[PDB]
């Protein structure tokens, strides 16, 4: 149970978005159906009245709490990966349209899952802003909690993947368009009972063999950290 509070760039946090240029649901629940509409932007897709500005290049961390601004972020039941999607905001985040950004699993050097290390981070991951065209975007952060994922959600509702969905506004003012965006893949849609990474046992099955959803990281990503870039508490 986990939302975004908001973005910084570059190590400058934008504030608040909640409800501003953050797509927020009205409660911190999951989404585990996978052929639900929710599975696009979380339960309360609409337009929210602002889009923070980046530059190509940018470093763009997300802010994620779990009641209140820096707390413990996730119960650390919730283990699971960690991923970033981008699209073009026209689509609303419907059709063929989200690319990944970013993936992260669990780290067999660390022996961490990316859940675990953004509760070491305070709540924070980062992408690098990609060089696609000008304009406005969606970024969709999903984090997959899987200490229910052994069951099916399509078997046992009580149970599932668990998807926590933030969708954030975010416009692209400079940008070289060196790689231009390519379609990419629907939510809902993408994830199925079949994929890999969405029916996973975490008490039998040893993390080192996890697989994460399809689809992979984009050829035109330039990547991104699980790291704290901005110190909440120094406001
Ligand atoms: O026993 C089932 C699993 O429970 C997990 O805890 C979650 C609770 O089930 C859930 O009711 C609670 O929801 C809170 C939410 O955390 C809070 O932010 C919001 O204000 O109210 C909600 C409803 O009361 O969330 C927790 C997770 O934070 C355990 O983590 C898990 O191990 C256990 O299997
Ligand atoms: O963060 C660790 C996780 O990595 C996942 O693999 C992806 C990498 O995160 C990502 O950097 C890589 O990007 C490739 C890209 O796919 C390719 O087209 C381009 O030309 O080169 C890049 C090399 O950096 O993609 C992979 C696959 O999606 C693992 O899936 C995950 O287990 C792990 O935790
Ligand atoms: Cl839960
Ligand atoms: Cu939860």
């Amino acid at each position: 149970h986990t939302l975004v509070w908001g973005v910084w760039v570059n190590g400058v946090d934008q504030g608040d978005g909640r409800n501003i240029y953050i797509r927020s649901p009205p409660n911190n629940n999951p989404v585990k159906n996978l052929t639900s509409p929710d599975m696009t932007c979380n339960v309360d897709n609409r337009v929210v009245p602002k889009s923070v500005p980046v530059n190509a290049g940018d470093t763009l961390t997300f802010e994620w709490y779990h009641n209140t601004r820096d707390d413990d972020i996730i119960a650390s039941s919730h283990h699971g990966p960690i991923a970033v999607y981008i699209a073009p905001a026209a689509s609303n985040g419907q059709g063929n349209v989200w690319v990944k950004l970013f993936e992260d699993a669990y780290n067999v050097t660390n022996s961490t899952w990316a859940v675990d290390r953004l509760i070491t981070a305070h709540g924070q991951h980062s992408v690098v802003v990609p060089h696609v065209a000008p304009g406005d975007y969606l970024f969709r952060a999903e984090i997959i909690a899987l200490h229910e994922a052994d069951s099916l959600y399509s078997q046992n509702p009580i149970r599932g993947a668990q998807f926590y969905i933030s969708c954030a506004q975010i416009t692209i003012n400079s940008s070289d368009d060196s790689t231009p965006l390519p379609a990419g893949v629907p939510f809902p849609g993408a994830y199925t009972d079949s994929t890999p990474g969405i029916q996973f046992n975490i008490y039998t099955t040893p993390a080192t063999s996890y697989v994460a959803p399809p689809p992979s990281v984009w050829s035109g990503a330039l990547g991104g950290s699980i790291a704290q870039v901005g110190d909440a508490s120094l406001e």
